């Protein structure tokens, strides 16, 4: 497990052949570590070359461009940087990667659209600014990816909070196999790739078989440790991983994180059957998905609220003036039970005092929601508490897997306790995986990606967050009518 | 027309009768008075019943129910309370509607009009707020907000009215059954919606007037028992409203009118109007839902405006790119432009801009004259404000502009600096366009018998007018990429201190 995590993904001393990289000491931009894969570019020895004006490679129109660029800075949004380089054989060009980072500065050069371009994207980020939920926005998402990427398979992965994840939306060319509802588990995400994604957002690997150029020299020659190669773009990629790609069989791969509120949510992962590579341009294009999709991700949020504001105007109307009138609060409640109980997902709901307990529905005795009370009190916060498994982190639960899995747990003092409980029991479901989750590889990839599947028990539906509002909305009912009456 | 803004319509003295009014000195809750048609629900006259337990006119679970409710306190979305209230006749089940307004308790009764609302209702406004969500632009947004509306209240007639800086509106948005006129895109002066409407309505925001040719049932006294001037009955629903209008409105052939504000960042923004050939009434469930739509719709707008902005990234982070490199690396930033400029125009959505400072001009694409700028300058100087000035009739606030007119009607003036010295202005050109109107508006009203400014004009159909002088309106997007390519002009312009 934490095997996988203690690797230094970061700082291989190697890169991707499909492109050519440099590391500069920059008073006047001297080379101060180049990559092997130069000497097919301008045909001359390789550590000949450190300690070099890069200037004189480059055309005049170029080198000034470059400079520029670098003190250029506006907003940072200099990349790319069109480029030709000066060579043996004529004129040839290039679309150039800058950046800094750990006092050092690296260039790297890649391979080089139109006003079609452009609108096929704007109407991209239409439709899924337009989805009518995350579902479906993420499936916008893979497949105005798909559309533009010219790739075979788009995923959208999205992280669970064990760091185990799940693909939600694919989309494939006709005759490309289907990995859509697939979960894997941490293991294949380790830590370190994790946290290196939450800042460094996309990552393309255009043949999963490529040649590794090492670096003449793999030194900082400013700071003279290991050269930190996170933000490069050309930076190989650890070998675990690589073999794990032949084996589903893609020869090519591109990702792009999704990351809400600094916390990694998810990945777009792009598979093809051909090696394949695609112009930084497109990736940026793609990142601009990415974004916005994640932008969505909270408006799809908000907007699910609203849509169910009706009932909730409705049902506070009622149940105000059913508690109205009635001689006794607990009574008030049994009348509206039913409609709240169908607002949440909900087959029973408690309401358990210092003093006693009002259950209403499928719920536990009067003994062991006070149990359960008790058991909440404890946990690291005094707001709400919810899970879809309850005995996942109270295994006292396991009993009442038929009726509560599932429980959302309102307080109704600013801290204190007296609360309202409501559950929800059991569904059994099947999900499906790579293989034996329980046999990930430490070593290497797992043999197989086929479907595997698994009965999981003891555990309810989830709780939407639209539902846990109305459940606050409720608290803030019973509240006002406990209050008003003493 | 001042005067079309003088007549105050939340103190008349009576309210509409397809509903009871009463206000009520509050700890007994008794009866301080009433509309005059409580008679016909209760065969005893008004004074029979002032100063008296109204409870004694209520059930045992109304009254509670009522008088649980006085104390209600859960905001005041406690309305509206079931009432049943006892009668001569047969029994009687009202909606009733508490609220309090100048010192005192005005309760109005209204009809029930679900004996109960259901699960399928819910479901029918949880769609219409799903496609209110999911539409492309505003456009499209205030229609489907229309046939929302349209579909629950059933009016024969939906429109979404926008008003302008002069508080002249257009239709925006309209959906209407088969064989009913339409008045889409028609625009209507500020005289037909006066100063002090829009004020009521911004806020209080639904009103409705089931039969425009009802009896004023007035109110036995009119006198605010804490007050005792006038009743207030501005948050009265049931308030029978300025007769001037209800002329307007036979004089345009619907004998039922409800409307539902969109207030937006505390100014009105727009109306949702409905209007029905023959009368109808809908129910207090009804128009609160209606108002829920108008929510929706309000903050969609928004939401559409951002959407807007994010589509028009990419063109943007482009020009951006091309610019930088483009831009900086030529010798004269005055160069750079030249070359960037027609994407730029492009982006800007633009015939021309230039780059004035108090000491020169850089012009690009068709702009006014070196002479005519820097005047332009100048006056900008004077304004009081240094953010972006944006016009699409220059000439109205800068007569001098008027020659230039053909080229320039829209300006947008965007600033260098905080000092406003150097400016970034761009041009573009008067445009015709040809809009139509609800009847003449050069004579929006007419004198009612007796000598005095009231009556609604006779007619409102089609009447248009070719309009120009102005350019094309100046799109919020628009202005960020303005925004945008100062400032990168900004850095080349810092960087090359030297
Ligand atoms: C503990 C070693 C690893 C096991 C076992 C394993 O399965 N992976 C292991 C290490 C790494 N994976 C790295 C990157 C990476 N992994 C994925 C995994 C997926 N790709 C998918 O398409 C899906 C699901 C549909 C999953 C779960 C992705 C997308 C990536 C990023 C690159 C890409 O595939 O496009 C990784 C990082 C290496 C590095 O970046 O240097 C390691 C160490
Ligand atoms: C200055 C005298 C008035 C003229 C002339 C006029 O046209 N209106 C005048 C005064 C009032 N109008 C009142 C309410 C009102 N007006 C409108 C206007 C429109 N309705 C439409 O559908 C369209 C266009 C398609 C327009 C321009 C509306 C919507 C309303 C609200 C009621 C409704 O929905 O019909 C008014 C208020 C009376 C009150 O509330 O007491 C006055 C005084």
């Amino acid at each position: 497990l934490t095997e996988c995590d203690r690797e230094p993904i970061h700082i291989p001393g190697a890169i991707q052949p499909h492109g050519y990289l440099f590391v500069v000491s920059e008073t006047d931009l001297r080379i101060a570590s180049v990559s092997a894969n130069v000497e097919d570019l301008l045909r001359q020895p390789p550590a000949s070359l450190l300690n070099v004006p890069i200037a004189h490679y480059l055309t005049a129109a170029s080198a000034a461009r470059l400079t520029h660029a670098l003190h250029g800075g506006d907003p940072a949004a200099i990349n790319p940087i069109r480029l030709d380089v000066v060579t043996p054989d004529g004129e040839r060009a290039f679309n150039g990667i800058l950046h800094r980072h750990d006092s050092i500065v690296i260039l790297e050069l890649e391979p080089r659209y139109t006003n079609e371009f452009f609108r096929s994207v704007r109407v991209a980020i239409r439709r899924l600014q337009t989805a009518a939920d995350l579902p479906t926005a993420c499936w916008i998402a893979a497949s105005e990816v798909r559309r533009i990427t010219g790739f075979d398979r788009i995923k959208v992965y999205q992280f669970a909070a064990d760091w185990s994840g799940q693909v939600i939306a694919e989309d494939r060319d006709s005759g490309i196999p289907s990995l859509l509802d697939f979960h894997f588990p941490s293991s294949d995400i380790p830590a370190q790739s994790r946290a290196l994604y939450t800042i460094n957002p996309v990552r393309i690997i255009p043949d999963i078989g490529y040649r590794p150029s090492p670096l003449v020299p793999d030194i900082n020659p400013r700071l003279g440790g290991p050269i930190d190669l996170s933000f490069s773009v050309l930076r190989s990629v650890s070998p675990t991983h690589l073999e794990y790609m032949v084996n589903m069989g893609m020869h090519a791969a591109m990702s792009i994180s999704i990351v809400r509120d600094n916390r990694l949510w998810g990945m777009i992962s792009c598979h093809n059957l051909t090696p394949r590579f695609v112009s930084y341009e497109v990736r940026q294009a793609c990142e601009l998905i990415a974004q916005v999709l994640t932008w969505q991700i909270g408006v799809l949020e908000e907007a699910e609220i609203v849509r169910h504001s009706v009932r909730m105007r409705a049902i506070q109307n009622r149940l105000l003036h059913e508690l109205g009138d009635e001689q006794g609060l607990t009574a008030g409640l049994s009348r509206v039970s039913e409609e709240m109980l169908a607002l949440m997902g909900a087959s029973g709901f408690a309401l358990c005092s210092f003093d006693g307990v009002a259950a209403f529905g499928r719920t536990p005795s009067d003994d062991e929601i006070q149990a359960l009370a008790s058991w909440l009190s404890h946990r690291e916060s005094r707001g709400i508490f919810q899970t879809q498994q309850l005995s996942a982190s109270f295994p006292e639960a396991e009993v009442y897997s038929d009726i509560a899995s599932g429980l959302l747990a309102v307080p109704l003092g600013r801290a204190s306790t007296t609360l309202m409980l409501w559950f929800r029991p059991e569904v059994a479901q099947t999900v499906t995986w790579g293989g034996d989750p329980h046999k990930p590889v430490r070593l290497q990839t797992r043999a197989s990606f086929e479907a595997w599947r698994e009965e999981v028990r003891d555990r309810s539906r989830p709780w939407r967050s639209h539902e846990i509002v109305a459940a606050e909305e409720i608290r803030d009912l019973v509240v006002d009518v406990i209050l008003g009456r003493a």
